[PDB]
């Protein structure tokens, strides 16, 4: 009767219900290294049949801005995965790695040799909005440096090299992190991307970056293993774009001829809903509805939608068409059965952004209840 209960097949994977874990960034990772931490936090998530991506993941030593994110790309980080993995693997749950790179949106702090973070432009983030900090206070983004070709086509091959990685460690597959303002959207946003070469100025140099990583990632393990996340409408790290829904059906589009090309589909598209920020609460609501349903129906796959979804919302959401799966953030949090919680209907439980981002392993993490 409830139409999240009824299973879907995400290519290969058969899911038992539509419920997904939302990536979430929590910050337990000490030292990029997953943490037992980790494993528990998403064994008491996992579910049989359930789908569950993982936080950001780092894809090279340059890609994050916050504190003890994990990486996947070094074997000790492959090794610590595996066993996170094994126990997920183990209630019968699809676990997917967020391949993550923050470009621009990362501080002195973040990188290697205290060097500037990497971007498709020189502009900063404006100081409208400020980095966390390792000791919790916030920072300054600074300005980036503007990457080459070469240097661009070395940040795929990361992709490329911690995809093949997440495959070693066990991982189902890998979600493209192309939204919300980061590296990749930051070559998609053309209020960031003030780039003159092949990289930059026409929508389709704009989206040459995203149709690259994630040809390099499909060819490295297969189309049914990779996931993309975008976010053509945002307000998060002056990620803006004059004509969102284009440059959403321009990605579309591409996606669609790389799964043509490739002879096979993609295991979803995620698009993030536009009235989800990270700094609070929640144009107009049928304009942003339109942008939504708009791509659901120009991508010719699974669409997973994202942000600020409820108990209801997400029941009118499959039930309408409007998307084949749903993602959770804040609620997982808090709701470490929130599969169980949404088809028994059983009241959920709040959540403490105060420990949202903090490093301990179990305050905030792993010590929300379980139904009674
Ligand atoms: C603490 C926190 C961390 C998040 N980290 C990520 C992330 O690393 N990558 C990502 O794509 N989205 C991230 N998100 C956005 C979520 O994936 C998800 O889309 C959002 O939480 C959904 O809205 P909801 O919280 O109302 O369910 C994060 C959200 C929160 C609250
Ligand atoms: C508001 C959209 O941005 C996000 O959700 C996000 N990452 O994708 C973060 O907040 C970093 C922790």
């Amino acid at each position: 009767n409830n139409p999240l209960f009824s299973p879907y097949k995400m290519g290969k994977f058969n899911l038992s219900h539509r419920v997904v874990l939302a990536p979430m960034t929590r910050c337990r990772a000490l030292n990029n290294i997953p943490q037992a931490a980790l494993g528990e936090y998403y064994e008491q998530r996992a579910t049989a049949g359930g789908f569950l991506i993982t936080e950001g993941t780092m894809i090279s030593p340059t890609s994050a801005g916050f504190p003890h994110v994990p990486g996947i790309f070094t074997k000790e980080q492959v090794r610590e995965w595996k066993k996170i993995v094994d126990v997920v693997h183990a209630k019968g749950a699809v676990i997917f790695c967020q391949l993550w790179h923050v470009g621009r949106a990362s501080h002195e702090v973040y990188q290697p040799a205290g060097a500037a973070p990497i971007s498709s432009t020189e502009k900063p983030i404006s100081n409208r909005w400020r980095i966390l900090m390792p000791d919790g206070t916030h920072g300054i983004y600074p300005k980036p440096r503007a990457i080459g070709t070469y240097e661009i086509s070395q940040v795929v091959e990361d992709y490329r090299r911690s995809a093949l990685n997440a495959i070693e460690a066990g991982f189902d597959g890998i979600e493209i992190h192309g939204a919300h303002g980061y590296l990749i959207d930051q070559f998609l946003k053309d209020g960031i991307n003030d780039r003159t070469d092949e990289y930059g100025g026409s929508l389709a140099n704009r989206c040459k970056f995203i149709t690259q990583v994630v040809q390099a990632v499909v060819s490295a393990i297969g189309a049914d293993r990779v996931g993309v996340r975008v976010s053509p409408a945002i307000d998060h790290l002056d990620a803006m774009d004059s004509n969102p829904l284009s440059l959403g059906l321009a990605v579309v589009e591409r996606l669609n001829k790389i799964q043509l090309h490739s002879g096979s589909k993609l295991a979803y598209l995620h698009v993030t809903q536009p009235r989800y920020v990270a700094y609070g609460q929640t144009g107009s609501e049928e304009e942003e509805a339109r942008l939504m349903r708009t791509l659901r129906n120009a991508y010719q796959g699974t669409f997973i939608c994202s942000g600020g979804y409820t108990r209801e919302l997400g029941i009118e959401a499959v039930a309408q068409g409007d998307a084949d799966l749903v993602s959770y953030g804040r609620l997982f949090i808090s709701n470490p059965d929130l599969v169980m919680r949404i088809k028994l209907n059983a009241p959920l439980n709040k959540y403490n952004r105060k420990t949202f981002y903090t490093q301990d392993p179990v305050v905030g993490y792993t010590d929300y209840p379980f139904l009674q």
